């Protein structure tokens, strides 16, 4: 397991533009493309990152390549993010997946915010950790993601994934 087959598990793929658990439009692999209301903001957004008339419809090929910038960014967000980085730079490569896909999800922004949580996970506290994230909207809204995502964190391992 890597953080691609996490992501993929996670996000599905889609084709075609699609409405996610917010209601945004996206594409692919759970890449957003506009927060507006407006399909044609969507279609715009869409041929404006593929580079081509694409009438709302892509390739697999298309798909995985939004994903790799899209992985590539989230680490680079988290190691640019002067609360992040040095949570990041404490975990072990599994909880380091758990991170990137939190920060994928939501938004550098959005987790940075998890300061609590975060600290939690610095000191290495486990199951407090766990606790803390589940008090959260996140894990509300998207509770069976959201666990996956606390068991890995939890534990170090694939588990959740397998
Ligand atoms: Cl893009
Ligand atoms: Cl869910």
């Amino acid at each position: 397991m890597n953080i691609f087959e996490m992501l993929r598990i996670d996000e599905g793929l889609r084709l075609k533009i699609y409405k996610d658990t917010e209601g945004y439009y996206s594409i692919g692999i759970g890449h957003l493309l506009t927060k507006s209301p407006s399909l044609n903001a969507a279609k715009s957004e869409l041929d404006k990152a593929i580079g081509r008339n694409t009438n709302g419809v892509i390739t697999k090929d298309e798909a995985e390549k939004l994903f790799n910038q899209d992985v590539d960014a989230a680490v680079r967000g988290i190691l640019r993010n002067a609360k992040l980085k040095p949570v990041y730079d404490s975990l072990d490569a599994v909880r380091r997946a758990a991170l990137i896909n939190m920060v994928f999800q939501m938004g550098e922004t959005g987790v940075a915010g998890f300061t609590n949580s975060l600290r939690m996970l610095q000191q290495k506290r486990w199951d407090e950790a766990a606790v803390n994230l589940a008090k959260s909207r996140w894990y509300n809204q998207t509770p069976n993601r959201a666990k996956r995502v606390i068991t890995t964190f939890r534990t170090g391992t694939w588990d959740a994934y397998k």
